[PDB]
Order: C-alpha cells, then structure tokens, then sequence
C-alpha cells in the first residue's frame, strides 16, 4: 500500500520500446485502488512522466493505460490540481488526435473534469489549440463521447468571442449542425443546442449557422418531451432568425411555430411569436404558410390571452402586420383577424400601457387592416381614428420643439399612413375632418422626410375629394407646398401632390 512507489517511475521515464510500456500497465492497475490513488499524485515526477510517454509513445496499449491514469486521477480536487501544474493539458489535447477510440474517450474527460472543476483550465486549454482539436473530433459516433466533447465546447465559447470565432474558422457550425439532425439522444442535442445557442449571438457565427440549415435542424427538436431541449432550440431559433429570410425547406418549423403559440409555457410563446415575426418579415412564401396552417387565427389568440405582457403582443402583431400585407392571401388574413374578434384588442394596444415599440407596430397593423373595405367600419366602430390622431398630434409636437427606441418621426408616419387607407371610406373622411387634422396634414407636406410627404399628400389626396375639404384645404394655403412637391424625387410625392392640386382647382 503506502510505501514503495517512485521504483515504477523511473523505468516509464526510460527511452525503451517494451521498458516503459510494461511499465505503464502498473500504475495503471495501481490508480484503479481510490485510496492508492489519493496518494500516488504527490509525486510531480511521477506525474510528469506519464504525461511525456504519453506525448511520446507508440503503442496502444501503453496511451491507454497513460491517459486511464490521468482519467482516473481526475476524480480528486487534488489529482486535478496536480494534472494542472504538471502541464497536462497541452498533451492531453494533443492526444485528441488519436485514432484510437478508447484513448480520445480518456483525454476528453480529463479535460472536461479539468474545465469544469480546476481553476486556469479554459484558458489553457484554447492555448494548446484544444478548440479546433474538438471541433475536429465532431464527426465522430458515440454519443457519450459527443456529448463531453460539445459540452467542453460550450464551456469554452461561452462568454468568450474569440472561441466562437475560432470554433467558427474550424467549421463548428456545419458539425454542430449535423449533430442536431443526426441524433436523438437528449443528452447531447441540448448540449450541442446550447454551443449554438451561444454562438447564435455572434454576428459572423449566424449567418454560418444558418447557412449550414441550422433553423430546420433546429426545428426537428421542438416537439422533444424534454423541455430543456426544446426551449434552447426556441432561444437560438429566435436569435438567427433574422439573419433566415432567404431559407427554404421552412414548412415544418412554420407549422410547429404556429402550434407552439397555443402552449401554457409564456417563454415557448414569446420565442414562437419573434421567430414568426422575423421568419415572416419580407418573405411571401412564409406568409403564405403561416396563413395556411391558421397563423392568424393562433396570433390573435395569443394577443387576446397576453393582455398586456409586451414581450408576447409586441411581436405577435409585428406577425399580424406582416402577414397582412403583401402576398397571395393577404386579403384573407385582413379579413380573418376580424372573423376571429382581433378588431377590438388590436384598437385597444394603441392606448396605455402600451409602450412605443408596440404602439408602432399596431399602428403598421392597422395601417394593412384598412385595406380591407370591410374593415372599414368596425375599425371606426372600436375608436381607431382618434386615437391614431392623437398619438399623431403629439409625437408630430415632439418633432418639433428639439426617445425610448422609437423616433417620433415614425409615428408620425405610422399613423399618418393608417390614415390615408382609412380615409377611402366616406363616413371615416368625415370623423378625420371633424377632428381638425387638415391643418397638421397640410404642416406635414413641409417634412423633411419623404415617406412623410407621401402619407400627407395621399391622406389629403383621399380627404380633396369631397367638395368641402378640397375648400378647406386650399384654405390651409396647401397650394404652395404641393406646388413644390410636385417636383418631389420621390414620384408617389409628386403624383399625390397633383391629385389634390387638381380636386382643388376644379373652379
Ligand atoms: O411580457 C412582458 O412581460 C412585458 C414586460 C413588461 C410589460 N410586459
Ligand atoms: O410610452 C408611453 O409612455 C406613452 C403612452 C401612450 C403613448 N406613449
């Protein structure tokens, strides 16, 4: 037991091909006794010479037993310690190109008890260039072994951009990927969705992540029993998803996303509802599909159930906005958020407590629903105009005399352009004259940005067809500013302008 010892070492610090070896496959047999071991690390030379051999050797049986040693030793806060000071590290990684199973299995969990428990061992891991050593060792199969390897990952790139830049050069996107769309095993999907939950936030990592079909390996896995498992897939989903507008093969992770809406789980529902919206921003064939699998239908229940959690109505109708304009079937979802009672909470989000970012994009979902003439009344009906007038008056006040992610500007021409598509309606013409809003429109064709100027003149376009306004807008003095506007680079600018120069001069 406790006394004769550093007899062995000597003979595996020799330079002999069967000298050192058989004299490895007893220290070996020795650490495999725990209170034989809680003593064999003390002895720094003992230690270091099967690091060396092992650096250095050639057979197969002789790594084995090196590496079970030092896998064996890692067990106590003292044998970690000892690796550590030694120089482990740099041959333990080195060791990670091995083409022998067994002896991969021994330095990777060394390595990964090293990373987890000893204090230093991150960093010298990425110093001996243990990064692109594991990210090489992704094409394996043995799914315990991935897992270690990935979770070693994970604890190396977390909070740490020059790992993730440097797992991203080795190709870790593409490997992590084909892990999530290869295998089932728990264990090592959340693991591998967690290395890429970290580096879905790094601007170079995404668009690779997303190149290599990281949204639908991602969508595979969010039906998984494991709640773990699919909440990290929603988190990265959700942070690449802007940077997947050009993706195809989307049809399932849409469908699931939508069914995902319907869950008790309030960060399930979050993460569905901002994945959609991005997915859905500028991509009419997602519309499409959101739309076939009843995406409205789910949005607006999901609005109605959110109440006045922001973080759930916010990008639910940013959805509703996108999916209500612009694609085969627009005219249908503009229709079906009234079918399924949408009309009065999406009024409702205009008023306090709502915040900017919200108020925005209800005012852009309002501004889509107009279209439809058979929104048209109810919009009036639940109390749009007013409030839309209202929070046009002050934020164009808020314009003028120089906030919370949001400028003024683009309520101003939110609201602005909801007005203009309610206004083809002849009853909501006159509740917006009755509100005095023609002087502020008239203000509004003197704006320096142009979207602006478009709003106002079309608003103004639609309100000089009826004989009275087309009186009061020349008496707002309309007539000089639409005179230069019609010189306007922008050509919707110039063709509104001289609309309502010719609904004026009809005399
Ligand atoms: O969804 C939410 O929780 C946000 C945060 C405060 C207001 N509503
Ligand atoms: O966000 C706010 O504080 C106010 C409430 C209504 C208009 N904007």
């Amino acid at each position: 037991a406790t006394r004769a010892i550093p007899e062995l070492t000597k003979l595996l610090n020799d330079e002999d091909q069967v000298v050192v070896n058989k004299a490895a496959v007893m220290v070996h047999q020795l650490s495999k006794k725990e209170a034989s071991r809680h003593a064999i690390m003390r002895s720094p030379q003992m230690v270091s010479a099967i690091v060396r051999t092992m650096q250095n050797t050639n057979d197969v049986e002789t790594a084995r037993c090196t590496a079970g040693t030092l896998h064996n030793l890692s067990h106590h806060r003292e044998g970690l310690l000892a690796i550590f000071k030694s120089g482990g590290i740099p041959a333990l990684v080195k060791m990670l190109g091995s083409p022998v199973d067994s002896v991969l299995f021994y330095a990777i969990t060394t390595l990964h008890n090293l990373l987890l428990h000893q204090e230093g061992a991150k960093m010298a891991v990425r110093l001996a260039g243990g990064l692109q050593k594991m990210v090489a060792l992704l094409n394996k199969t043995n799914v315990k072994f991935l897992a270690i390897t990935t979770d070693c990952l994970q604890i190396l790139a977390y909070g740490n951009q020059e790992s993730k830049l440097i797992i991203l050069a080795s190709g870790g996107p593409q490997a992590l990927v084909n892990i999530m769309r290869t295998y089932t095993y728990e264990k090592l999907l959340w693991t591998t969705s967690r290395v890429l939950k970290v580096l879905s936030v790094c601007s170079s990592n995404k668009p690779a992540i997303v190149e290599a079909g990281g949204m639908q390996a991602l969508g595979l896995h969010l039906t998984d029993p494991s709640q773990r498992l699919v909440q990290n897939c929603l988190w990265t989903l959700r942070n690449l998803s802007d940077a997947a507008t050009k993706q195809e093969g989307m049809e399932g992770l849409l469908g699931t996303l939508v069914q995902l809406l319907g869950s008790d789980d309030i960060n399930v529902v979050t993460c569905a509802a901002g994945i959609l919206s991005n997915l859905t921003c500028n991509n009419y064939k997602n519309k499409m599909m959101v739309c076939q699998v009843g995406g409205i239908e789910a949005l607006v229940r999901t609005v109605l159930r959110a109440g006045d959690r922001e973080d759930i109505t916010e990008p639910a109708i940013c959805a509703l906005r996108h999916l209500t304009s612009r694609h085969q079937e627009a005219e249908m979802a503009q229709n079906a958020v009234r079918l399924h009672y949408g009309l009065p909470v999406v009024v409702k989000l205009l008023h306090p407590p709502s915040h900017w970012p919200l108020i925005k994009a209800t005012v852009g979902l309002i501004r889509n629903l107009a279209l439809c003439p058979a929104n048209h009344a109810p919009l009036r009906e639940q109390g749009a105009i007013p409030r839309l007038v209202q929070l046009l008056v002050r934020a164009h006040q808020d314009t003028q005399r120089r906030v919370e992610g949001v400028r003024m500007e683009e309520i101003v021409e939110g609201c602005t352009g909801a007005l203009h598509i309610l206004a083809r309606d002849v009853h909501n013409r006159i509740v917006i004259r009755g509100l005095n809003t023609i002087p502020l429109f008239v203000q509004l064709l003197y704006s320096p940005i142009e979207n602006i100027q478009r709003v106002a003149a079309g608003v103004l376009c639609e309100l000089a067809q009826d004989k009275e306004a087309a009186e009061a807008i020349e008496a707002e003095g309309a007539t000089a500013p639409l005179t230069e506007l019609l010189h306007s680079r922008n050509e919707g600018v110039a063709t509104y302008a001289a609309a309502v120069l010719f609904r004026m001069s009809e005399d």
